[PDB]
């Protein structure tokens, strides 16, 4: 270490890990360079590291990895005739140089769009050359998602490897592999969204706010930890996320490790759930810790009434350090309720703060704040209720028919939203319902928050680049804790004038009967949205008349001898019979 940084990295990571991350880091700076140029780089940088491992005292093995990596970047021939002013970065000395590079990372690289080949082609390529097949895609994905934390992209890639291993040698390859690839896309996109949103919220609402979130989240997970310990961890976590949000891989990676090193050295004073994690190699340590089970909460804890309502010096302890008092509230409440969403805890916190502001200025303070815990009852109520009604609805309808209810619901509220956006969000919102409703009671709200936070921002980002309704603009710019209830408060837009008829949008062709089940579902769900937008004032019964008449139709023509003639003449009368009903 420090004698040869590059030799130390290599030893800690291993050759295989080393060459994987470097390909990632190279594909994340030079997004336009072809695969094989990157290969040649990764090969040159690894063989070099080897010499340093064998002989740390060698030629320039004492340089920082920041210098080595930069030197390699400015090797690339058409740096100027391809990446433009990025070549100018090479004239700058190292501290400034890397910053110049980060500033030229493109989230909109304007690359094409990865097509997923046939399972046959995939499994053949995978077998006939794993190395090239896998690293080509690692490269192809990393270049499209720069800023995506490199070691995280690596963990997904390893999960792609097992999937391709188990399934290519299966009876029905396609039926084993396709659902996994889809799950992996969804988790990976959800990963990058959660990273994106954390930096955005930090940039928008501030450090103190992030800290409030932190205390909440941490006390839930490490309830046996003392407040002084949770408080330091909150401070430490804020530092690593702040720095990790600057965008540089080595700064982030080293901060994450130190924090993993600390925690693991103090598990006794943190959680009894950190044993297997703290055994893992450096690459996996913080990744493991970040997803650790909740430690069980201390046997028998007193009510919060004593320290927060009854005590003789509430208003005093509050008056000294307000944020400290408010965080202790958070601490004591979060550790007791791992079944609460973090934002909900922040609302009870917000409410406790307000009443304290009013009530501590009273001639007899305890009088006016003695009932404050009675306002928490309806704030806790609202989320708890919403999962019951939604999970019930789902449990008796199944995922696909459950998304179709959301489809109609949200098209009726915000019909100005583009059709594919409505299909994408309503389908997504159904999956978090299929994910979290399978968890038991006390895990539902924390889970629903986790994926709602993703799907909600996803939609906000579209609407930011393309706004079409102000009540959505308002729900997206409202506070952190107000975001979701704002959306739940969306009402049916009955001032929306019906979209005009277009026989194309309701013309169905015989290709549907062969299309993949996912592919096929989008088609129908696209038409459903369009059915609502054309006739939003129709009843549940009117709607279900048409959705049934259509099911019959497709059943008939998809088993006909001449399927294309059937889809033409029968869809011709299907549309007419239906216009007539909703006329
Ligand atoms: C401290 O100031 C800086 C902030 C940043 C950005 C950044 C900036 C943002 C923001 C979000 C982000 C986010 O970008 C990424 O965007 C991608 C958008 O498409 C999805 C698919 O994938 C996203 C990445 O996964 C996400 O991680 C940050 C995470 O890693 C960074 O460093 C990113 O929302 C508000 O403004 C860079 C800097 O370098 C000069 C800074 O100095
Ligand atoms: C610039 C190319 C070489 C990059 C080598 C460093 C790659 C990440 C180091 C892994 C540290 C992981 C720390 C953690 O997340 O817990
Ligand atoms: C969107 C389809 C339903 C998904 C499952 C039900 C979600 C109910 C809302 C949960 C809200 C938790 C976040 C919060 O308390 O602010
Ligand atoms: C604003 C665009 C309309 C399409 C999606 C609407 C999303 C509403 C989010 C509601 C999340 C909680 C579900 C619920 O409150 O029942
Ligand atoms: C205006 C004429 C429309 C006639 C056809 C409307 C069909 C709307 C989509 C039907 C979706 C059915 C859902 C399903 O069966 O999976």
């Amino acid at each position: 270490a420090h004698k040869s940084e590059v030799a130390h990295r290599f030893k800690d990571l291993g050759e295989e890990n080393f060459k994987a991350l470097v390909l990632i880091a190279f594909a994340q700076y030079l997004q336009q360079c072809p695969f094989e140029d990157h290969v040649k780089l990764v090969n040159e940088v690894t063989e070099f590291a080897k010499t340093c491992v064998a002989d740390e005292s060698a030629e320039n093995c004492d340089k920082s990895l920041h210098t080595l990596f930069g030197d390699k970047l400015c090797t690339v021939a058409t740096l100027r005739e391809t990446y433009g002013e990025m070549a100018d970065c090479c004239a700058k000395q190292e501290p400034e140089r890397n910053e110049c590079f980060l500033q030229h990372k493109d989230d909109n690289p304007n690359l094409p769009r990865l097509v997923r080949p046939e399972v046959d082609v995939m499994c053949t390529a995978f077998h006939d050359n794993e190395e090239t097949f896998l690293k080509k895609y690692l490269y192809e994905i990393a270049r499209r998602h720069p800023y995506f934390y490199a070691p995280e992209l690596l963990f997904f890639a390893k999960r792609y490897k097992a999937a391709f291993t188990e399934c290519c040698q299966a009876a029905d390859k396609a039926a084993c592999l396709l659902p996994k690839l889809d799950e992996l896309r969804d988790e990976g996109k959800a990963s990058s969204a959660k990273q994106r949103l954390k930096c955005a919220s930090l940039q928008k609402f501030g450090e103190r706010a992030f800290k409030a979130w932190a205390v909440a989240r941490l006390s839930q997970r490490f309830p046996k930890a003392e407040f002084a310990e949770v408080s330091k961890l909150v401070t430490d976590l804020t530092k690593v996320h702040t720095e990790c949000c600057h965008g540089d891989l080595l700064e982030c990676a080293d901060d994450r490790a130190d924090l993993a090193k600390y925690i693991c050295e103090n598990q006794d004073s943190i959680s009894s759930k950190l044993k297997e994690c703290c055994e893992k190699p450096l690459l996996e340590k913080s990744h493991c810790i970040a997803e650790v089970e909740n430690d069980e909460m201390p046997a028998d804890l007193p009510s919060l009434a004593a320290d927060f309502v009854e005590s003789k010096d509430v208003c005093k302890n509050y008056a000294e350090a307000k944020d400290v008092f408010l965080g202790m509230f958070l601490y004591e409440y979060a550790r007791r309720h791992p079944d609460y969403s973090v934002v909900l805890l922040l609302r009870l916190a917000k409410t406790y703060e307000t009443t304290l502001e009013k009530c501590c200025a009273a001639a007899d303070p305890h009088e006016c704040y003695a009932k404050v815990f009675d306002e928490f009852k309806p704030l806790v109520e609202e989320p708890q209720n919403l999962i019951k009604q939604n999970c019930e609805l789902f449990e008796q309808l199944g995922e696909y028919k459950f998304q179709n209810a959301l489809l109609v619901r949200y098209t009726k509220k915000v019909p100005q939203v583009s059709t594919p956006t409505l299909v994408e969000v309503s389908r997504n919102l159904g999956k978090v319902g299929s994910k979290c409703c399978k968890h038991p009671e006390a895990k539902r709200m924390p889970c629903a928050e986790d994926y709602l936070s993703v799907v909600l921002n996803q939609l906000c980002v579209l609407h930011e680049k393309t706004p079409v309704s102000d009540r959505v603009t308002k729900c997206c710019t409202e506070s952190l804790v107000n975001r979701r209830p704002c959306f739940s408060a969306l009402e049916v837009d009955e001032t929306y004038v019906p979209k005009e008829f277009n026989a194309e949008t309701f013309t169905f062709h015989a290709d549907i009967c062969t299309l993949s089940e996912k592919e096929r579902q989008i088609k129908k769900q696209t038409a459903l949205v369009e059915l609502v937008k054309h006739k939003p004032k129709a009843t549940k019964e009117q709607l279900k008349a048409v959705m049934d008449d259509f099911a019959a139709f497709v059943e008939k023509c998809c088993k006909a001898d001449d399927k294309e003639t059937c889809f033409a003449e029968e869809g011709k009368k299907l549309v007419a019979a239906s216009q007539a009903a909703l006329g």
